[PDB]
């Protein structure tokens, strides 16, 4: 049995301060998606097109529309503003320690236990909105279920895997850039 309730972040204002970290993070996580796809090979194409291996945002994030940055902005706020919502503090306690993308690179990285924790909630809370999300998919396409709509606790490591990513990757980044968060 699987109720997913995500946190409501319609009405939960970030200040205005934040957008600098918002801007940032939104330009590493493109950087990131880019350096990866140059990798392997893709190149600048005016369309997405895996055959060709070419896609139309393989450049600068700088040179990008208000509604291409969205692409990136937008998550990072909504997992700002479950933060926000939980009652979290984040304040810039530290000065920070921080086409061929070179992102920083977050390996050497170590939250600590309490920003692992702090992690994990964010992760269940991005299972809990996929989980919405695909309830709702599944009723307006004919029903059906799928697998992992089940409670978060009861995903395999693997399972967990790409919304720990996710939630380590912003508290990372927000340490890297002289961040404390706190509850």
């Amino acid at each position: 049995n699987f109720d997913p309730r995500p946190v409501e972040t319609l009405n939960v204002i970030i200040p205005e301060k934040l957008d600098s970290f918002i801007n940032k993070f939104a330009e590493y996580t493109h950087e990131k998606w880019a350096f990866d796809k140059i990798q392997n090979n893709w190149m600048y194409g005016e369309n997405v097109d895996e055959e060709l291996k070419t896609h139309p945002m393989l450049r600068p994030y700088k040179t990008f529309s208000e509604k291409d940055k969205e692409i990136y902005r937008w998550p990072i706020k909504e997992s700002l503003k479950a933060m926000i919502a939980w009652e979290w503090t984040i304040e810039k306690a530290r000065e920070g320690e921080e086409y061929n993308p070179q992102p920083p690179d977050l390996s050497g990285v170590t939250l600590s236990r309490e920003l692992q924790a702090m992690a994990e909630q964010l992760a269940e809370n991005y299972h809990n909105t996929w989980g919405r999300k695909k309830k709702q998919e599944l009723e307006a396409k004919g029903g059906g279920t799928h697998p992992l709509l089940v409670p978060y606790d009861t995903l395999t490591a693997k399972e967990k895997a790409r919304d720990r990513e996710k939630a380590q990757e912003l508290l990372k980044f927000l340490q890297m850039n002289g961040y404390a968060v706190t509850r």
